[PDB]
């Protein structure tokens, strides 16, 4: 037993990571095939970060100019071309330890493994989620633009994300692997905020359920809600609305459990209108909202890679 | 910025991690070099494992009662022995994905990265430390033992840590990659517990210093302490003793935010008292005990 934020495996991701440095500028890249990726703003120039023309940038620029890197190893660029906010650059050597992948757009509420790294250097590994307001809450520095975040499944590696940027706040924003950022950023050094960050109602109610099966069961009462009533609560607090697919994918754990999803929205509902009473759940004093429910079963059942 | 519970990238693990089967016990092993090690007690029976003799157990085994896989590979094993709580295994190929490595003995409230593991593959990676009590809170299932625990130094996979064993609580026990346990326990199902569990107090210290590090900053006052002093309110809160040592390291940290240790102290002796009053620091609404001094370092500047 034992419930604890999990990061996927990074070894397949590792062997695709390389360093990409564009004059003074120097982030990472990911290897696949004969193809390196990375974020565009890789050409910028110092005082260019405000209005940048990337196509006017791009086209100036030739295939040496890219110096990219397997650690020791130097690659040539043999070309080069832009696809929205990334770079996609042809080398001449195929990457000998390309998985499995696929390039996948996340929906908000869904939960992936970020892999920091520096100079295209793994630095570490940790599970974030992409918020209702398309930023994630993570742990990046300069130089960890190009990190990427994914998902695996069976031999397959789903890549979701790309790091490109820091908003005030500490929050984070990047872009699929097409290059086309989540939610309505821009790799512009403009002023743009992040909305609404709301509470992933069906994430926190998986998390409770996680609680359960690892022992923590003081939450639960006699009570039952109806999801009417459940959601008028949930309003209040700043959490989404639960929809009858929230409901039928929380379908699992609740036959694992023997609680009826409304009543643990019943727990739930409790659980925001008086706290905890200075009591915590699996060693936690807040809601947590970062696991999913396939996350839970994924952990609590034991499946591998 | 940002700060978060980090792992250690596991690559370099995966390619040690192998199955071992006794029996009907299934476990992983770490292969290095030509040698697999697991915990010895894949070797017991289901009928004996309240008090189980491994010398008598070992009288009848042989080379071919243990079952090796490397993924789908088999492993041939040429020779066994038995080294404290763990069996080692010889066998009849190397393994050509042996990093660097090293056996090291860590110390209560030093951290380390866990890979678990089921049928020698690899489920996810996360962040432990060593309890005071010589206990980690993990998360680990039947067939889990034999996990390993580790950091990564430059280009040296330092191994620390193997799984063996659950206390009730959801309470987890191993041994170092020598096959001893970290502290008073034994790999027999008799009834056993941890000491009572306590804060970290240097390593809270530290994470309050990555919080100002990255922007929390509204639990900094005016007040200061003396080490003893804090002390008196730290022994009532269950935390450990803060010693001068600790001071100590947590030197550069102060120098970095220009907040004298003892200055810390008094905002940590303020929310002891006092709580947090509906805030939160670094997303958390309680204190956080496991990430080290170095880890904040690292993680804030790397
Ligand atoms: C890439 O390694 C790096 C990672 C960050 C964690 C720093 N990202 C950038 O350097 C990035 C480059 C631009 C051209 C896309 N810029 C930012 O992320 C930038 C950093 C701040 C802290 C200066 N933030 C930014 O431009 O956000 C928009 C903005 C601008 C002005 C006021 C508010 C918001
Ligand atoms: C190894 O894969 C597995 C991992 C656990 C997470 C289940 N560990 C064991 O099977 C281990 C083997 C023994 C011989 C060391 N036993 C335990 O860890 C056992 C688990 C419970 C579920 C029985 N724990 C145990 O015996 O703790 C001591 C104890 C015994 C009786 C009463 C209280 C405490
Ligand atoms: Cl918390």
């Amino acid at each position: 037993s034992g419930f604890r934020k999990m990061a996927f495996p990074s070894g397949k991701v590792e062997g695709c990571m390389v360093q990409v440095t564009c004059g003074t500028t120097t982030l990472n890249g990911l290897w696949l095939d004969d193809v390196v990726y990375c974020p565009r703003h890789v050409i910028c120039t110092s005082e260019d970060m405000l209005n940048p023309n990337y196509e006017d940038l791009l086209i100036r620029k030739s295939n040496h100019n890219f110096l990219v890197q397997a650690g020791n190893v130097q690659l040539r660029v043999i070309g080069h071309s832009m696809q929205n906010c990334v770079l996609k650059l042809k080398v001449d050597t195929a990457n000998p330890k390309t998985p499995k992948y696929k390039f996948v757009r996340i929906q908000p509420g869904q939960t992936f493994s970020v892999l920091a790294c520096y100079n295209g250097s793994p630095s570490g590994v940790y599970q974030c989620a992409m918020r209702p307001n398309f930023t994630i809450k993570g742990s990046f520095l300069n130089g960890s633009c190009g990190s990427v975040g994914f998902n695996i499944d069976y031999d397959c590696v789903s890549f979701c994300y790309m790091h490109h940027m820091e908003l005030p706040t500490g929050v984070h924003a990047g872009t699929d692997l097409e290059g086309n950022f989540y939610g309505p950023f821009v790799d512009r050094q403009t002023a743009q905020a992040a909305g609404t960050d709301t509470t992933i109602t069906v994430n926190v109610l998986a998390w409770l359920y996680a609680a359960v099966i690892n022992g923590d069961r003081w939450f639960l009462n006699r009570f039952t809600t109806t999801l009417n009533d459940f959601n008028l609560v949930a309003m209040k607090y700043n959490y989404e609305p639960l929809t009858q697919d929230h409901v039928d994918i929380l379908g699992p754990l609740s036959a694992q459990t023997g609680i009826a999803v409304l009543d643990m929205c019943a727990s739930l509902k409790e659980l925001l209108q008086n706290g905890m009473n200075g009591r915590t759940i699996l060693g936690s004093a807040l809601l947590e909202d970062e696991f999913t429910p396939f996350d839970v079963v994924r952990q609590c059942s034991g499946v591998t890679f």
